[PDB]
């Protein structure tokens, strides 16, 4: 509602953590914003379009980051309006997207399976928060979650040009509905969360990796579904399976998918990968 103003001097801009065509993202220390905290770290997204039009989408995009206050869901410090470029004030998530962090630490040490159940529930717990709130996210992937300190999984969205097709769409997270009429729902967000589950269990490899874009629209079109990870317990494959019902009134809820891999998280199956 009431975004939060930081003077621009507040950021002091200390290394580039990335771009795109909207502008940069930088890792900054920010003075006077958390109590006992003089000096912190923090993710500044600075956009390029100062035009009017930007400025007022910008506020609209401040005033829901603002709205959106949650354990896994990314922190939204508020922004810096002194001319351009505009920017947006994040916490600064020390291991960055969680596609990067899953490769890293795959087997190619690794993620043991408990681990990787903590990583799914946390986003889970993330996607009931928004769900409560009627918000569909249009853009659940691994690659727009992050990772900080402790392991903590918090969902985002940076906006990995291979994982959309062309208005740019990320087709292999996508159900067929959305990919025939473009329309999303939190039934949509569902299907998603069970390729964000597939991501998770193969140590982010890409949903549908042996095929082109327009192939993979195919397989899911006519109700393929992917394999079940080698790291992957049965026990999960049944929830990935729930989330990808072709029906989006026959997909299991995300309150229901949390409590089970909640449930999982702390006493987890005695499953061995290298068995299967
Ligand atoms: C990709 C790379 C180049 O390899 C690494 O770039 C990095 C590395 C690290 C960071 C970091 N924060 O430490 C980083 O920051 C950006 C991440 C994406 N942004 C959001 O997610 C904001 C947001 C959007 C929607 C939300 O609400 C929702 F979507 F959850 F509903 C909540 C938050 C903006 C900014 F935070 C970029
Ligand atoms: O971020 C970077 N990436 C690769 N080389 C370099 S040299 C200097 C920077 C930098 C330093 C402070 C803010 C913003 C950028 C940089």
């Amino acid at each position: 509602a009431c975004v939060h103003h930081i003077k621009r001097r507040d950021i002091v801009l200390k290394w580039e953590l990335g771009e795109g065509a909207f502008g940069k993202v930088f890792l900054a220390e920010c003075h006077n914003l958390l109590p006992e905290q003089d000096k912190m770290l923090v993710a500044v997204k600075a956009l390029k379009e100062a035009s009017e039009s930007a400025r007022q989408d910008f506020q609209r995009e401040a005033e829901l980051l603002t709205m959106l206050q949650h354990q896994h869901i990314v922190r939204f410090f508020g922004v810096c309006t002194e001319g351009r470029p505009l920017l947006m004030v994040f916490e600064y998530m020390r291991h960055g997207d969680l596609n990067r962090f899953l490769r890293s630490h795959g087997p190619d040490g690794p993620l043991g399976l408990g681990q990787l159940l903590a990583v799914a529930s946390q986003v889970a717990a993330g996607m009931v928060y928004l769900a409560g709130l009627h918000f569909v996210h249009r853009d659940l992937a691994t690659r727009n979650c992050l990772v900080g300190q402790g392991l903590v999984v918090k969902i985002g969205d940076f906006g990995y040009s291979t994982d959309y097709y062309r208005t740019m769409l990320p087709i292999r997270w996508m159900p067929p509905e959305s990919i025939l009429y473009r329309k999303f729902t939190t039934e949509s967000d569902v299907w998603s969360f069970g390729v964000v589950l597939w991501e998770i269990f193969t140590y982010g490899k890409q949903p549908w990796y042996q095929l082109s874009n327009t192939e993979a629209i195919d397989c899911i079109t006519q109700g393929r579904e992917l394999e079940r990870p080698r790291a992957c317990p049965p026990e999960v494959y049944a929830i990935m399976r729930g989330c990808w019902q072709r029906e989006p009134q026959q997909r299991h809820s995300i309150k229901d998918v949390h409590a089970r891999l909640q449930a999982l998280a702390q006493a987890p199956p005695v499953y061995l990968d290298v068995l299967g």
